[PDB]
């Protein structure tokens, strides 16, 4: 069988460390997992209870999400504009299908989420990586795409892998600039909720002419459940609905029952966030001490993105050495930034505080002996 061009997506560099981590554990070694981009926790107890009862999208879930926009952002949102998706992959599929045609160019910041470029290519679209600068908080600025003919622009705040966020001014400027050159604006708000001192800004606070993509996988701690949502303009709901119907793309009902309930599990989800707050405090104090002195500001999410060019020429080899010798799994930067990632690393602090404490001890000892 002959394969297509769109099928030649790139294998994730992080697979070397994750498999090596699995091999380490099979041989008997406890590894501290600082490589995963998912919460250490499962679905909140109230979500699990709700599903268990039922065993013994959804209008109520759309309505509950709409309420979240008022309570979190002071945005009055019609639930008719909330589309329930099978997660963020589903949201990206639906957004890109609604908005772009074969060969359309879509601007994405580098460093960024590895799957953006791959999903765009897989659909016959053209990802255009925008190398972002430290002085710009590793977020795109209008100048980054003023020279580029783009059909769309995608931004993330808090971002993977950096944790950096876009404040109201930064988001406004981006939206104004996108709109002015005909680039459809997509706001990835998947890590909203996982926030420290900076307040997340929904693109809905600045415009309705945007697609917002979200998920229950992060703050709501339902990674694995394949449920999320998107918000689209009033005039775009029917476009999305027909695609979702005609392509049968929707969240499992079991997952929708759980997510409805998860939205009211504020106490548990804030407890998870207290853990992230404690771990972040530890990362910020102890990583410099270990030799990781150049990091992007971890405004939100649970990542630290480090420039390690003083320590190594090849973050892939360096991550492998950290695993072998320190028993700590970290992610090379190459998946996020193919041009500059050989000199960067991403740490995740989504695990228990004791695991982070342990990870930092291991890192410190390794870097001393190195």
């Amino acid at each position: 069988l002959k394969n297509s061009s769109r099928s030649a997506v790139d294998p994730f560099i992080v697979m070397d460390v994750m498999e090596a981590a699995r091999r380490a554990e099979e041989a008997g070694r406890r590894i501290i997992h600082m490589e995963v981009g998912q919460p250490g926790t499962g679905a909140p107890r109230g979500a699990v209870e709700a599903l268990a009862k039922s065993l013994e999208g959804l209008p109520a879930l759309r309505q509950r999400i709409a309420r979240l926009y008022g309570e979190w952002y002071g945005v009055d949102l019609d639930p008719g504009r909330v589309v329930i998706t099978p997660g963020s992959s589903g949201g990206f599929l639906l957004a890109f299908t609604a908005l772009f045609d074969s060969g359309d160019r879509v601007g994405i910041g580098a460093p960024g989420y590895p799957s953006y470029r791959q999903i765009l290519r897989a659909l016959g679209l053209v990802p255009v990586d925008l190398p972002t600068a430290p002085e710009n908080r590793l977020q795109p600025v209008p100048a980054d795409f003023a020279g580029l003919d783009l059909a769309g622009l995608m931004v993330a705040s808090p971002a993977n892998p950096t944790g950096t966020m876009l404040d109201h001014a930064a988001m406004g400027a981006l939206i104004e600039a996108a709109q002015a050159q005909g680039a459809s604006f997509i706001s990835d708000e998947i890590y909203h909720g996982i926030e420290y001192e900076a307040k997340a800004v929904t693109a809905l606070e600045l415009t309705d002419e945007c697609y917002v993509i979200n998920s229950f996988s992060k703050y709501f701690s339902m990674t694995g459940w394949r449920v999320g949502w998107m918000v689209v303009p009033e005039d775009q709901v029917r476009v999305v609905e027909r695609i979702a119907q005609n392509m049968f793309i929707c969240a499992p009902h079991a997952s929708q029952v759980a997510a409805l309930a998860a939205l009211d599990c504020d106490a548990e989800l804030q407890a998870n966030l207290d853990v992230y707050k404690a771990n972040r405090k530890l990362m910020l104090e102890r990583l410099p001490k270990a030799g990781f002195t150049r990091i992007a500001p971890p405004d939100g999410a649970f990542y630290v993105y480090a420039d390690v060019s003083d320590l190594t020429d090849d973050s892939r080899a360096f991550a492998a050495e950290i695993l072998e010798k320190a028993g700590v799994a970290v992610t090379p930067g190459l998946d996020f930034d193919p041009e500059r990632g050989a000199g960067t690393l991403r740490f995740s602090y989504a695990r228990a505080t004791a695991d982070i404490e342990e990870g930092l001890d291991r890192l410190e000892a390794f870097m001393q002996a190195r």
